[PDB]
């Protein structure tokens, strides 16, 4: 049987199929099962809090209109034209805030069909996908992002989603994002869904993402641990030069302020503390303390006396030793918590 | 009855149904209930003053034309390309700046009748809507965003749109915001437009957004109580020191500009005083007041005379007190006003 | 019993009708008369920078189509389903001044039709347009814009088609509509744009918003902070000549958190070649800032010799100056503010 | 004859016209006559390096089979639904990142055909267009920009364009920019491509920009000025007063380099030297050698002996001669040269 | 002759029986295609989103036999693109592509020939944005390879076959030059051949080399961080007892030189490796630090006015003076001959 006559029968004009009505559709629900690639995966953006990706949604049901016995051949690829003319699921994205096909050169779109009437349906998509974070640990934080398949229109009892077994999610070989690394172990899981237009199914893949901390070592922590540093120099400068001493007083708090308002630029307002702002609320203590420890000193040797002076020396002499040793000995604590 | 002659006989070729034609053409109008599941809520700006939703629209009506006998089935689910075939109502979002449908992986519609012609209709929507702002107690203001419902072409003796009575705005259980609460409560009410091409069908359904205060407290206030503090440490320090002390009273001026004038940043151009700029240009005022003290202590012992000295030692000393008790009140009476 | 309106709406302009859209009202007579009317939904998205402005309207146009005139049903109008537009003629307005146009879809078309027993139609439809609006900043901010929106026929020419506003209120406002930076003028002026390109003349009706930018932003975000700076500046006026490092330290900073100031407020604007408003007064203030600076630079300068007469020809400066510097900058703010806000 | 039967005669179904054929496709190329109305001309954007055209594209070419003799008029105006039905060049803009039709409120366009079957068709376009700029005098720069018209499927054999005879470009009454000067003379050429797909017809316009001047002293080269007038006043300043004339180096030093940094930053990251760049190097020797200067005046005077502190002050007095005078020899060689 | 609405009726129109859903020689081996670029603008290389731009047209070629003919003489029939959607043609698809569309004004930019024997030319305009992973380790002296693949979707390799032609498969348009790269004249091809739970199939790979040109950076980076550096020295020649002058010279070095350090690494992507510009930034800031030290050292160790003590001072900028330079210089010649030799 010539191909075009085959199709015609199947699926076409003299066919008969109603691709408005599902397999089995006095029977039981179709049962689906999706598997999907990850060709990639990026954008995750903290502001915006979503993520991309892009992938091939694979979907596969029975459909028994579509069994065939013209050919030997255990399966055949069709035309994704094809498509159009037969039932397939309603899958959306739930938790999607930009969803797209692509089309170059031709739809990214694949149909293939087997002797008993199984449908494979692997179509491309780039997905902008909501993922609501908790920024709590920042930048030692790790995110879970999610990925929900439903049905809109149809109910349990009309179309059930479910992963497939083996391999449900396949990530593509040598995938890296910059910024977080992709665990191995995904969770998949049941988002059934009740709305007062009824109960539909619903499936979940969660992708859990470390935060890389290297680069926050380099931008964050190593330059606040600088201006901290800078700050006891003031310790050894002579008790006489104020306005030097104030100058280093200063500019190390200011710069340790730019430095902190710097880093939360770049995140959403969220109102509760981070553990980047406990860091930055120390360091500036310690900058802070460092200033008022000089006005101390300033002002208790203000007559000149031995007695005095003295007095003031012993309050540079002291925190020479113990700036450090109690910046060290908070390092020690933050660290070893988070 | 096969499902593909049912369809054909009530809404297709030999149905004689007409689209174009309204329920009851020659009656009363045809009257529409509306309700809303939220399914998202963000992007809420102050700039562009605006917010977006993803929404699903469920519309119903009655439509006797699409009554049934041939099953015994209360409702049927259809396939949403018969959406097409029916009439349904033109209803638009009157306030909305951008908006789209859902097509991934088919079109995002459900599509159910009824034994009696009920339809219901519910689609999936992302709206961008406009939401003026009054923000005179910013950050501690409350906006009240709005969502209105309207007919476009049909006047109101040909359509009208109502709030369902039971549970009209859903919202997706564990939805949040970062920057606002979305209060329990929506308001509904009628915005009946009256044009010059008729009186048309409009509701509308406003949601209140209370601004959460924790990260203002951090970035703004808390950071601005700093360089307030900071100023004061002047009074301790000696006044033959003027190089320092100055320093110290311009650079406090200075960081408590850009801070004031950071905060802006991120706001529309206003014309009128918001809360924030109260806050700014008291602690603008007492840091300036504290540079102006020492210009004042500089000034009165320019003769270095005991008595002149003595003068000025007494406006410092007073200063240390007073200025922090004022910024104390001044506390007081801002947070209590608010 | 009367006609249904399937076989009506296919006698009028469907199948049976032999109705050709392709074919304007009255194509061997005179031109067809459009009356345009529109309702502004929203107003806003004034932009400096890329210089033009965002409005959502309802555009409204009338004409008579002596085709669509019929006598079946008593009811003076009726009400269209607007996928009939597709099978009438309809003028081809587009927005000369146009940068970027759209229509409404959700959750249908947005869109009107209506006819009338003479065959009058009325046509509405939703549109974002955003429009060009070049801008005069010469005396910004105290400037007002005049925003313009021209519909105009791209394919017929004046012996085929004419736009013209309505007689009655040919632009309406949405009630409560406001900007947050301008103040829309409750006169709109209306003209003609007729246009004479090589391919002919065209119609085209014009109407011109008038924008009056809010003053109350600015003095609280450009000209009282930049009042800061100066003030600040005397005080080093007040401070002992001899602590130099002091009055230094107060002249740069001023000028440097003066230029800051100035330049800040440039960032927001086109790069426009000529002078506005706010650069002058940039410009005096930083003048003040400046002045007060090589002041004391005079003042330790005259004052090297640590003699009585020098050292009280330097104090003289400093008591001059702390009269002279206020009392010339409140001359300034008298001479600025009368200028700009008298003329 | 009615319109409507003409059409049909002419290009309809009845005419058994092809628009899949050229005009004479048997004989030599269809000769195309282009031109343009410059309705809008902006977005001339350095970073991106490309600018932005809204235009009426005029094309003009004789189709026989268009010719008519039923109606005594020159031409027929006709509604822009039959371009679909008849040939046309498929003119592209060889050099255009993105172009769009204009649909609103109906499409832009414009079909008059003349007894001859001369075609006149005008399309209102937007178009994005690259233009390579070479910033070496910036900002005293002129640019050139371009703007292929080329066709994409017909060799030089079967198609032909060339600008029109009289006023090939128009511009709009009173169309300016805000930073350049369009120039009055435009230069028509020839862009033939030769591809290994075969050669193509292409003509090109070139636009020349002359930047505006008049920005440039305000907002860069004035406040330069300043922080070199103001490094002066060093020279003026007691040279015991080291804090002070160290502070006055350094900030004009620093301000003169985020000045340099700040004009940078609206430019693309090209590996030459600007005029720009020189400006700002040598204000920035000038800034840098008063801060050596006062090294010199304060090392040379360590010994408080007369002779010593004579000769520092005899650093400072040729100082305040020759750094204005060297400074006013080099605005002279700067500006003469450019 | 045959008229051209009738050829093309009879070839692949309604009285032609073609059926473009079936590709040529469907039970046979599978479609030869043969792939070649035009570039016809190329540029928007983004480190942020990390990915770059291009404007291409890409050109197909195939046997169907199907589609030869002999009614004309003419060994090649240029066709109207309208077509293209008559005739079978490959699914070919941009395997790392972010975004991508066709180019429809003023028409469709697309281009069908057909010849005698049934081969068929198929050439189409299209703007593409590939990702293109980085590596920022030599930043910004380091060299990107930007890849492009060509796949099929739907074809699996017993159907169909991509493959680059044989001469001048990659053609880059004359004169086309990138403002912050140089684009290396060759081009590696190579094979992706793709297998996937779905089945195994064609793609074919090229390779860009992209060498980010240096005199950017020495103007804007590296000459101005040399500034602050030797900005930093005149510290040495000031009187020690100027306290305030010295630590002033001393911060306003180290701070200047952290915002010019911070505002280099706000045009990049937030990697978790050390780049090169890191390495300079860190040992110019050392070389500033090290110099306020230098003089926290001066004024501690010359507390007490004593001439023992203050000539140890002295020895300490005397030999700061001419050590600090000569330290920087010989690191200059480490870093420069380690990362351009
Ligand atoms: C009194 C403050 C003075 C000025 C002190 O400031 C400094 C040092 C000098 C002064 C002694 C510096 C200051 C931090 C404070 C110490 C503060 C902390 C260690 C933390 O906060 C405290 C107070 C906070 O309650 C306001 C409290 O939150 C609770 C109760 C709240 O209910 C009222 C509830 O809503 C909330 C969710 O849970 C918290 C647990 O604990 C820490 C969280 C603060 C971080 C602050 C900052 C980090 O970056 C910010 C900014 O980028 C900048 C420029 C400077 C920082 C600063 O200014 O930091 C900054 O604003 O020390
Ligand atoms: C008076 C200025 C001098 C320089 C004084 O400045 C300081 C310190 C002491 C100086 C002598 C600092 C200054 C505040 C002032 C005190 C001012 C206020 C408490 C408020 O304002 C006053 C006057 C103002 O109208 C003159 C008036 O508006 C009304 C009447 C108008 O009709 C004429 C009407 O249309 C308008 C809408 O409502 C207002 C109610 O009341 C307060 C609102 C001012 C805030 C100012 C600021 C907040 O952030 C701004 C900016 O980010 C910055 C960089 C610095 C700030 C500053 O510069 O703050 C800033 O610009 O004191
Ligand atoms: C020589 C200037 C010295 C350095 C003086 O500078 C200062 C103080 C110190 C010196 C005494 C500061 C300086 C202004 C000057 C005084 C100048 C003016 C009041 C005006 O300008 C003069 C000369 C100018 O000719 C270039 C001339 O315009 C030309 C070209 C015009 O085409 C556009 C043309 O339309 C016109 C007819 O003709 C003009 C008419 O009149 C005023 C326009 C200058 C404003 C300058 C500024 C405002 O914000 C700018 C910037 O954001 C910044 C950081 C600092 C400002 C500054 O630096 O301001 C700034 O650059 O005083
Ligand atoms: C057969 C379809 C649908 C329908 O159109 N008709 C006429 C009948 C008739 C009798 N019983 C049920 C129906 C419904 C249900 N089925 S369906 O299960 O194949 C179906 C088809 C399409 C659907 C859908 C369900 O959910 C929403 O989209
Ligand atoms: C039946 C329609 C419409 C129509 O086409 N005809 C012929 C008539 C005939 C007699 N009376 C009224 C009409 C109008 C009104 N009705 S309708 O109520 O179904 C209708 C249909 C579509 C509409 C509309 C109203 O307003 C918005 O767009
Ligand atoms: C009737 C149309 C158009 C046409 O097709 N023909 C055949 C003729 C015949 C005789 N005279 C004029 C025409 C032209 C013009 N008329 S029209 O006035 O209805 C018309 C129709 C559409 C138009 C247009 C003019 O200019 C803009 O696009
Ligand atoms: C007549 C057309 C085109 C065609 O479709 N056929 C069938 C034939 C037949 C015989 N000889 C030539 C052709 C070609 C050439 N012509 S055409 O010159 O009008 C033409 C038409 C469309 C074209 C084109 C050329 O190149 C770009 O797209
Ligand atoms: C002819 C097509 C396709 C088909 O529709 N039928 C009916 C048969 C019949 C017998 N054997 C194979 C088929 C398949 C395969 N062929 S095809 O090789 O031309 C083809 C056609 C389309 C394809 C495809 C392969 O890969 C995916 O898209
Ligand atoms: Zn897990
Ligand atoms: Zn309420
Ligand atoms: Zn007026
Ligand atoms: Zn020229
Ligand atoms: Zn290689």
């Amino acid at each position: 049987m010539s191909p075009s006559d085959f199709l015609d029968k199947l699926m076409g004009r003299t066919s008969g199929y109603d691709a408005r009505i599902r397999p089995n559709f006095k029977g039981p629900p179709v049962q689906v099962t999706c598997n999907i690639f990850i060709n990639s995966f990026g954008s995750i953006a903290e502001t915006t809090m979503d993520y991309r990706v892009n992938i091939f949604l694979r979907q596969k049901w029975n459909d028994p209109r579509l069994a065939y016995s013209e050919y030997p051949d255990d399966s055949l690829d069709l035309d994704p034209s094809m498509l159009d003319s037969i039932w397939k699921p309603d899958l959306f994205f739930a938790n999607e805030k930009g969803a797209n096909f692509h089309e170059v050169t031709t739809d990214n779109k694949l149909l293939r069909i087997f002797k008993n009437g199984n449908v494979l349906y692997s179509i491309r998509l780039t997905l902008t996908l909501s993922c609501p974070m908790d920024l709590k640990n920042f930048p030692m934080d790790v995110q879970t992002c999610i990925m929900q398949l439903e049905s809109f229109g149809y109910t349990m009892n009309d179309l059930i989603f479910e992963w497939q077994d083996e391999a449900p999610v396949q990530v593509a070989e040598g995938l890296t994002l910059p910024q977080f690394l992709l665990k191995e172990e995904k969770d998949l899981r049941y988002c059934t869904k009740h709305y007062n237009t009824g109960k539909f199914t619903c499936i979940e893949v969660r992708f859990h993402l470390e935060r890389q901390m290297g680069y926050y070592l380099i931008q964050m922590y190593i330059p606040s641990l600088l201006i901290v540093i800078l700050s006891w120099v003031s310790f050894w400068i002579n008790m006489d030069a104020a306005p030097a001493r104030v100058a280093l007083g200063i500019t190390t708090v200011l710069t340790m302020t730019t430095q902190s308002s710097g880093s939360r630029a770049s995140l959403p307002k969220v109102s509760y503390v981070k553990a980047i702002d406990i860091w930055m609320a120390v360091c500036l203590l310690f900058v802070f303390s460092a200033l008022l420890e000089y006005a101390a000193v300033n002002f208790v040797s203000r007559a000149g006396t031995k007695v005095f002076i003295d007095r003031a020396k012993k309050i540079d002499t002291i925190s020479r030793a113990c700036f450090p040793l109690a910046f060290l000995i908070f390092n020690i604590f933050y660290w070893v918590i988070y």
